[PDB]
DNA sequence: GTGCCTGGAGACTAGGGAGTAATCCCCTTGGCGGTTAAAACGCGGGGGACAGCGCGTACGTGCGTTTAAGCGGTGCTAGAGCTGTCTACGACCAATTGAGCGGCCTCGGCACCGGGATTCTCGA
């Protein structure tokens, strides 16, 4: 038994960012709760946008509106930014 | 550090969405005139925004007192999972039917338009 969370891979990113901070576990439950929250609203936002043209998938495309659409701009182009890297470094599929 | 249980990773075969030909085609964007109700310039003002004073009171602050109330223990008590075991239980494709849309035709109070009766001016 076990409930799925991310306190390794933030914990990971955290130390490959800066190797010399620590975190405790109340605000971990916090940014636990919050990266579960942001799901939710990218996964309905999604969802919706997805029903409103006219489509039944969920490709790239709507993601990346969806995140134009709650994001800041800022935010919003370095999100393109990066979902941009990752499908690059995704589709080198070798 | 150490670790075993299990979601994660992934190729092959049916099987349903994508955007590129294609063509209507309806809505729109752009401009010319007019005319008109609304936008703009100005001018005297007076009524409402604003500074200041009178005051008194009620909260800023401090002190005796109670007053629950917090920290620590532990049994009492009764509410939250998990594996079996069985029952329901909502969907899949197909013939038949249906009931609300595409475009058509009929009423009906509101505003405009004319006569019957009444009132005003003159004539007979």
């Amino acid at each position: 038994a076990r409930k799925e969370t991310y306190s390794s891979y933030i914990y990971k990113v955290l130390k490959q960012t800066h190797p010399d901070t620590g975190i405790s576990q109340k605000s971990m439950s916090i940014l636990n709760s919050f990266v579960n929250d942001i799901f939710e609203r990218i996964a309905t936002e999604a969802s919706k946008l997805a029903a409103y043209n006219k489509k039944s998938t969920i490709s790239a495309r709507e993601i990346q509106t969806a995140v134009r659409l709650i994001l800041p701009g800022e935010l919003a182009k370095h999100a393109v930014s990066e979902g941009t890297r990752a499908v690059t470094k995704y589709s080198s599929s070798t």
